[PDB]
């Protein structure tokens, strides 16, 4: 009796641990999840490669009918799939309290997440990033209420984009931050799509330059600066993610 | 030629991508660095499990010698193995930007990060996390001064500590917080020993009765929570973290 929350990383089927694919090829049973986020790879393709095989939950699995999941772990060793790290995500979290409550064992298995590509892609520092927000496609003044806030402490603020039920492109959330609050538009942002992939498209500039540039296809993320950038985020910047000059002004 | 920078993972050999995996096992010349954190596994365990001779950095090697390193990748398949994910550190961001000025190929196989694993231990949920800080052995207004304005805002606090000359524990880190400030004291927080080892202890409580707590050897790492608490996360922290029932007034 076992349930064992597998990151899968980021984009395609070699993105799991080798401590996770063990897991997965010892499961009983083998489940994954596309909800929460989603990788390139298909459910064929995961099934060749790990040589078993899988099936896909939708959202009522991992919410109100959670019970499900957790009564087949009780007689089985049972794998849940999540893109990237398990548990980044508070749906996971609620999953893991009621079967612990229900005296079924939890184990994690630790998979890489959106916020670390992030600062391996664009330079910026981990450490200077504050309280994350979801831009939805239902108007919402959170995200910018996240942003002016982790900007009073001089953080960064990472922007997760909607996935449903079609997936949102930069352009979308810019237009959608500037209807909120016009004083968006001057903030300097970076769009980064396919983070992970290994062929991104990641570019720095004011938040309303952003719509001239084209992302390709999602997924996409976007991070709104802080006040100030360090000196090695700013030479990064410019480097990786083609700012203008001018992005030098937040360097005190 | 090509840089690829690898992340480790957080506890032993296994936590590898299968995708970095294969490219340390395609590259001509491996190296690793126990310098910004570090795993269980040994040198010697990591050799044995990439099946070829990996040899260790040190800190001077990734920062005024970075040159050498990227001179081995203008002609040579090198990899830079890196505990957690390589870039949550800020060394490596610079050794990306050097070896992108000198015209070199690079490539991230990213890992898994502490900075993401606390949330899966604790069920705290991890869009409130505000700014990170590092406890240092030494002195410093700067831990404190980040979960005031953490709290300012009403997030939480990650704290990584010192590493160096040896790795500090969660019971020295609370008497250097209490004796930077005392009223970091009564703050709650949460003590985490060893995350990713499948064998964690975690335990929320006030500050100053982590001390109580036998936590183990390191690593350790500690979050002081925000001001108030969504009540999934009190919940998770009650069942995951034995936090006291006193939690619940921050609800």
């Amino acid at each position: 009796s076992l349930l064992t929350f597998v990151g899968l990383g980021l984009w395609d089927v070699k993105d799991i641990s080798v401590k996770g694919l063990e897991a997965v090829r010892e499961a009983d049973e083998v489940y994954v999840e596309y909800y929460t986020s989603k990788l390139l790879s298909s459910i064929e393709e995961m099934e060749e490669f790990f040589g078993k095989r899988v099936v896909e939950l939708e959202r009522s699995d991992l919410e109100e009918n959670s019970f499900r999941l957790i009564e087949r772990a009780k007689s089985k060793s049972v794998v849940l799939l999540v893109p990237g790290d398990p548990m980044v995500a508070t749906t996971h979290s609620a999953i893991k309290l009621e079967a612990e409550r229900k005296g079924v064992k939890t184990r994690i298995i630790h998979g890489a997440s959106i916020s670390t590509a992030v600062c391996g892609l664009t330079g910026l520092h981990n450490y200077r990033f504050g309280k994350s927000a979801t831009v939805s496609w239902h108007r919402s003044q959170t995200p910018v209420n996240v942003i002016k806030a982790n900007r009073s402490i001089d953080a960064h603020t990472l922007l997760f984009l909607d996935l449903h039920p079609e997936p949102m492109t930069i352009g979308h959330a810019v237009e959608n931050l500037i209807a909120e609050d016009a004083q968006m538009k001057d903030l300097y942002a970076v769009g980064i799509a396919r983070a992970g992939s290994g062929e991104e498209v990641v570019k720095c500039d004011r938040l309303e330059n952003l719509k001239k540039i084209d992302f390709g296809k999602p997924l996409h993320v976007m991070v709104v600066l802080a006040k100030t950038l360090h000196f090695m985020e700013f030479e990064c910047l410019r480097e990786f993610a083609d700012a203008p000059a001018e992005l030098e002004r937040l360097v005190a």
